[PDB]
């Protein structure tokens, strides 16, 4: 009850900023996450005996892959933390509880391969869930860990509060399927421009929570340049690995994943910032003005990639 977590001063200050990096010390990430729940939700939201055992179970069910790892789960969780703290009064008690757990769980038991690669491999998980394949799996694995003796961090919720929080988490994890992002942003775009966006419309909060999740999951591109650049290596190490496995199934992989076309990479970063990253945080900024620092950071980094091409690094 009376046991706060307390970070070193530099972390105590930087963590509140959007562009904070959670650092190379694995053992401090659970403290960081727990810190963010207490400040975001209340000291009282979850039993600490139980939260700690849910954290360490989730930590274990992320694999040792180059990008889609435990450091991603906490990084994404942190960016939602920043969004929630800068939009204090826009979100229910339940949404703040469910959304931080969603982000920590959003990529559970990821193997470093796209939904596309699962379908062309004929992995079983592709037979079991035709669309948003990894994403239905991640939610699945989330409800597993919630149901281990001693891991139900929600058991003090009422029947119907519990039913709402599991429904928030599911939509949130499904919304991380980038394939559904493009359609979701467009609807939110029209709704904000035609003035029809209504945050008490539940189907509308859903859409907005969808965009938030996309923005947190892409937040790699919203860090200072040297974090963005070094993360790109991790992202591309999975992509080229999947390309290698595409080639083993006798398919030429798309250039994004072909290690032979590293040269074309800076240009592929341009298309990505232009087609996905910039729009995402633009639309987010319009709906949630306090999230403008993400948009600014993303633009600074688009500008760093333009330099990489122009020979200037
Ligand atoms: C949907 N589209 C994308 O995700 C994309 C497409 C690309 N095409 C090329 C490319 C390369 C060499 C030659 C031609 C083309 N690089 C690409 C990188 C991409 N994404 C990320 O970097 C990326 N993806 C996530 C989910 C989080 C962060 C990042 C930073
Ligand atoms: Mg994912
Ligand atoms: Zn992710």
């Amino acid at each position: 009850g009376l046991m706060q977590f307390t970070l070193p001063v530099r972390l105590c200050k930087e963590i509140e900023l959007f562009h904070f990096d959670i650092g190379p010390f694995e053992n401090m990430w659970p403290g960081i996450f727990v810190y963010m729940v207490h400040r975001s939700c209340g000291t009282s939201c979850f039993e600490l005996e139980k939260l700690c055992r849910f954290i360490m179970s989730v930590k274990k069910n992320y694999r040792r892959v180059p990008y889609h790892n435990w450091k991603h789960a906490v990084t994404v969780a942190h960016c939602m933390y920043a969004i929630l703290q800068n939009n204090h009064t826009l979100f229910t008690d339940l949404e703040r509880k469910g959304l931080l757990i969603a982000c920590l769980c959003h990529d559970l038991d990821h193997r470093g391969f796209s939904n596309s690669y699962l379908q062309k491999f004929d992995h079983p998980l592709a037979a079991l869930y035709s669309t948003s394949t990894m994403e239905q799996h991640h939610f699945s694995q989330t409800v597993s860990i919630l149901q281990l003796e001693g891991h139900n961090i929600f058991s003090t919720l009422s029947s119907s509060e519990y039913e709402q929080v599991l429904e928030i988490i599911r939509k949130a994890i499904i919304a991380t399927d980038l394939a559904l992002y493009f359609g979701n942003r467009k609807q939110l775009e029209e709704m904000y421009q035609t003035g029809s966006l209504n945050l008490n419309n539940q189907s509308h909060r859903d859409r907005v929570i969808g965009l938030m999740m996309t923005a947190c999951d892409l937040c790699s591109v919203t860090k200072l340049w040297p974090v963005t650049k070094l993360t790109a290596n991790d992202i591309y190490a999975e992509f080229w690995a999947e390309g290698d496995e595409m080639k083993k199934l006798g398919i030429q992989p798309i250039p994004m994943m072909d290690r032979d076309k590293k040269d074309e990479v800076p240009q592929g970063q341009l298309g990505f910032y232009n087609a996905v990253a910039i729009p995402c945080y633009t639309t987010l900024t319009q709906i949630l003005p306090p999230t403008e620092p993400l948009l600014k950071a993303c633009r600074d980094n688009l500008s760093q990639w333009e330099k990489v091409i122009r020979g200037e690094e």
